[PDB]
């Protein structure tokens, strides 16, 4: 039912397909995780409503979300931090192929140590994955660069739907990730300088407004 | 759906004084906006600094009071035809102290344009399955500001919209058809940018451009 509903809505979204949508095909075939379509289209709407200009993203598979955000307006800037050499190479080639190298900056390295390489701007939105590495630490490190009324968008707050699943008994790695994501969610709701809401769409999404 | 219950549990920290009414709606089988959908709309109101809201369908006044609770300068105009719903909504506005912020317009929503056109609205809230949903969009959107939002709830008609073939009831079939037609028409409106979400009974967010 949820799968049928998702397919039906993605079909409605087919009218707003950008040139970069062709990369979704590459991602599924090559075991490359890309942001889900309905989640991405909601974030694009948030960028429009809030007149977001400067985005900071923690992680990328192939630069898909970076280019989708930059495609909204020529005045959008995206800084993307990525440590994986294969992902860096894929993202770099895509930015060249699709002509986004002036709008998107790839910062190569571990996100625990990139503060001094990205602190040249005040960001309007930070995009994080709750399950990726030290997610709570990334929120604490980078949020001082987010403007008042800026947004923190956290993907994967349901760890692909595993948070409440008995099936986690099958994998130690899935259990460790569920624990990390659950800890992140509880810690996030307790931050007094933020107003947060959660959505059970795709892998789970949280939207936090900085007060 | 345990993931939905997990997220609703996380939202208990943000319960307003109006939340207790959900228990009344459940017992009395009164449909009210779903919690996670509501809390997303509250975030949209904060982000866009929404002050004037036009709601098509009041029911018990749950959503109108929830929107009003965000900030004292918020005004909600709500249209409702059902006498029992009007009675409960008026009772709630008095009980929960929201009379100054919520204006209830009584009557058929096809005929209320002249009673609500004294304001420019920042947000219009519609249900895709309630009566003439496409006609309500056409009638009321001229009052919405540019960059304003149209929020449409129930765009998945409880789940039957994804495949009308699973429907048995003739009444549910005409309903699914109307919602499917609304969604298809909405996504093609050239002066709007719309996205759909499969949260709860489905939600669409349209920016007037």
């Amino acid at each position: 039912m949820d799968d049928l509903n998702k397919k039906y809505l993605i079909d409605l979204h087919q009218h707003q397909n950008s040139s970069i949508e062709v990369l979704r095909e590459f991602a599924e075939v090559n075991e490359v995780p890309i942001v889900d379509r309905l989640t991405l289209d909601l974030i694009k709407q948030l960028i429009r409503m809030n007149n977001v200009k400067n985005i900071l993203e923690i992680g990328t598979a192939i630069g898909y979300s970076s280019m989708q955000f930059a495609s909204i307006s020529d005045d959008i800037h995206v800084t993307t931090i990525e440590r994986n050499e294969t992902m860096i190479q894929y993202a770099k080639q895509n930015l060249a192929t699709y002509h986004f190298e002036n709008q998107v900056r790839i910062i190569e390295g571990n996100a625990l140590e990139q503060f001094e390489n990205v602190n040249d701007k005040v960001y309007d939105m930070i995009f994080i994955d709750a399950a990726k590495a030290q997610s709570k630490k990334f929120f604490e490190i980078y949020t001082p660069l987010l403007k008042h009324q800026g947004l923190v968008i956290t993907d994967n707050v349901l760890y692909h739907g595993f948070v409440s699943d008995i099936g986690i008994v099958r994998s130690r790695n899935v259990r460790q990730m569920v624990k990390k994501v659950q800890d992140y969610n509880e810690w996030l709701i307790k931050q007094p300088g933020y107003t947060t809401n959660f959505l059970n769409i795709d892998d789970g999404l949280a939207i936090s407004i900085k007060g």
